[PDB]
């Protein structure tokens, strides 16, 4: 799977 | 200040 | 600990 | 950025 | 060589 | 908008 | 009296 | 402080 | 390109 | 040195 | 004629 | 001006 | 008070 | 003697 | 590179 | 009094 990273403060992994 | 940046797991600032 | 010095505008100190 | 200085003589900055 | 300067307080020179 | 300039060094852009 | 300056694009004077 | 600019002739800071 | 700054009066841009 | 002024965006010295 | 300006200190004009 | 600097703890500038 | 920084080579404080 | 430093840019030396 | 020179005061070199 | 040239590095007055 693919890992895209946002801000959510922490940066997070969001994965697809 | 600057903030680099690295994965330590999670991803974490690191201030200067 | 040693304080080195920055500009950042302040000048800033630096802790190590 | 950030500016720090050192002796070179003058004091001259270093960006970053 | 370059001089960069620390708080040590005494202000110090370092040497590079 | 407008755009004014200040000197912070960078030279920035200020918006209204 | 005073001329301030703003990018409007062309660069403006402002007249205080 | 910024440091904005404006003609007074010649140009001259203003600092806030 | 960069853009240079004189006053021709208004400011205007010369682009290199 | 002088500093020239130039828009490079960002408004940038140019020493000499 | 046109007016350059460079930080000289003072921000000074330079004809052509 | 001239900008001189001290210790007021945290550096300032003295503008002369 | 303020400390202003002299070279003396070692860097001096001077307090005022 | 002692050496002063001030902004002027260029940092500079002032001879006492 | 070539260095030209010029009066700033004191002789100071400019590199090309 | 006369000014002499010499590369001393930078070039340096001597007087006569
Ligand atoms: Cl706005
Ligand atoms: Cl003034
Ligand atoms: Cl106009
Ligand atoms: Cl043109
Ligand atoms: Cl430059
Ligand atoms: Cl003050
Ligand atoms: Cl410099
Ligand atoms: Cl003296
Ligand atoms: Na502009
Ligand atoms: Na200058
Ligand atoms: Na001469």
């Amino acid at each position: 799977a693919l890992v895209f990273f946002a801000e959510d403060a922490a940066i997070i992994g969001l994965a697809v």
